[PDB]
């Protein structure tokens, strides 16, 4: 097993890595909308909805794996009207290949993120 | 990896599948009381219930999974004052096979939903 | 495929295990503050966290498993301003191994705890 790491993704600060591979599979962190720089994005939902993918294809990237081996993500959403809004950017990148998933909102999120997406990738 | 369609669970419209298969498993996404046809089911906590169960049974045996293959569950539950109905349903599906799980009050769910079932399983 | 049993962590009472290992890989249930006979953690914030990872250390080991071999960890949090101190215990525990993870903060908990962690390990 082993620890994933880019600089193209928010730096892990704390007790954990940006994603973990084992046997051929990958568990990203889930990922908010900060810049590798590691600032919030202060645009709408759509704005922050993409930096979260930016983050995501970079740890997938870095992995082996890629937006089209993803098998399942979860999206935590900070107000469930937003849906259509996340669901419109979320379709861009999981177009012809469509991982299974779960979408809640909870109460809060780090740093009151609006969204926070986990992936399940498979390593080629 | 591949994509899992069933008529008997309610058709995955938008930028996901029902479930995927990976290597010698199965990762569902998350049912909630909708029937096949698409309508919210409008009847009591249990009959919810067995309405996300129909789904899951559905996509399981698809996959080539069953109840008796789930693995691990995660519940999302709208009021955890309704968990108690919602796990005498649960436990007539995992009565002898029990798998590790899950369970937390959301804000919220999908279609204002009272209940969310995700499974990961075994496909022998 | 097994169910895992422990009497160092709290039983699982109804239709679930501590948890299950398919494959190489072990999937525990989320824990809560419980004792092994039962009752919530006297204490705060960090004592409840402490007996969360206590009851995650017994079911790893049962497993044959360990915090060292721990891929993605979930948090749910009844408030997310007492996560500085959930996340200076859980530093104490992933120390040497850093997997991946998510925070969020939920509605509710089972018992009205303050914290529930679910892992996914490897199986050495």
């Amino acid at each position: 097993t082993k620890a994933v790491h880019t600089k193209h993704a928010p730096a892990a600060i704390g007790p954990y890595s940006q994603g973990i591979i084992v046997n051929n599979m990958f568990y990203s962190s889930g990922q908010i909308p900060l810049t590798p720089s590691g600032e919030m994005v202060n645009g709408d939902i759509k704005e922050q909805t993409h930096q979260v993918f930016s983050n995501l294809k970079a740890v997938l990237e870095e992995a082996g794996a890629s937006f089209e081996t993803v098998v399942k993500a979860t999206v935590f959403i900070a107000d469930m009207e937003q849906f259509a809004e996340v669901n419109e950017v979320y379709g861009q990148y999981f177009d012809t290949h469509k991982p299974a998933r779960s979408c809640v909102e909870v109460a809060r999120l780090p740093k009151d993120a609006l969204v926070e997406i986990e992936v399940i990738a498979l390593v080629k």
